[PDB]
């Protein structure tokens, strides 16, 4: 699985709909980025940063018009360089439900309302994928 790498979401995102994304984050890694696009706006973007200001962080946002909205900003960091993750997405009809390692991560209150619309989830950044797959709970 070549990184960028593309997951089609056909239907779009609909509310019961488990994302799974396996990979390995590479050795010295800097960034990793996942994106739900709605055309050519961003409708949730999840980014571990590991390096900023000496700190890592997972950085949230929503690109509309080419610009990017209200950080929503997590300290608590689950990655490690050189070390294989397991990346959970759950969407509800309130939020994005994001668990890394089998525990709960953080939560991502949908800005862009047309769901059906999010046909396309972009993984790219610093890793070594191993699966990306979606499903229904
Ligand atoms: O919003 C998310 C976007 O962020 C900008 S960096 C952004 O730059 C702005 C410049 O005006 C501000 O500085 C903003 N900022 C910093 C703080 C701060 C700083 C420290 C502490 C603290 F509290 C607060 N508050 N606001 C920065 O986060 C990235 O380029 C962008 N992006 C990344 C990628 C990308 C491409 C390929 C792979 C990949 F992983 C990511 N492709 N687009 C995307 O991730
Ligand atoms: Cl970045």
């Amino acid at each position: 699985l070549i990184v960028p790498y593309n997951l089609p979401l056909p239907g779009g995102v609909v509310p019961r709909m488990l994302i799974t994304i396996l990979g390995t984050v590479k050795p010295n890694a800097n960034r990793i980025a996942l994106d739900f696009q709605r055309g050519n706006d961003v409708a949730f973007h999840f980014n571990p940063r590991f390096n900023e200001n000496n700190r890592r962080v997972i950085v949230c946002n929503t690109k509309l018009d080419n610009n990017w909205g209200r950080e929503e900003r997590q300290s608590v960091f689950p990655f490690e360089s050189g070390k294989p993750f397991k990346i959970q997405v759950l969407v509800e009809p309130d939020h994005f439900k994001v668990a890394v390692n089998d525990a709960h991560l953080l939560q991502y209150n949908h800005r862009v309302k047309k769901l059906n619309e999010i046909s396309k989830l972009g993984i790219s950044g610093d890793i070594d994928l191993t699966s990306a797959s979606y499903t229904m709970i």
